């Protein structure tokens, strides 16, 4: 789940 993690900047 590590290309997950920019979409964690998203929010």
């Amino acid at each position: 789940t590590g290309k997950a993690s920019q979409f964690f900047g998203l929010m």
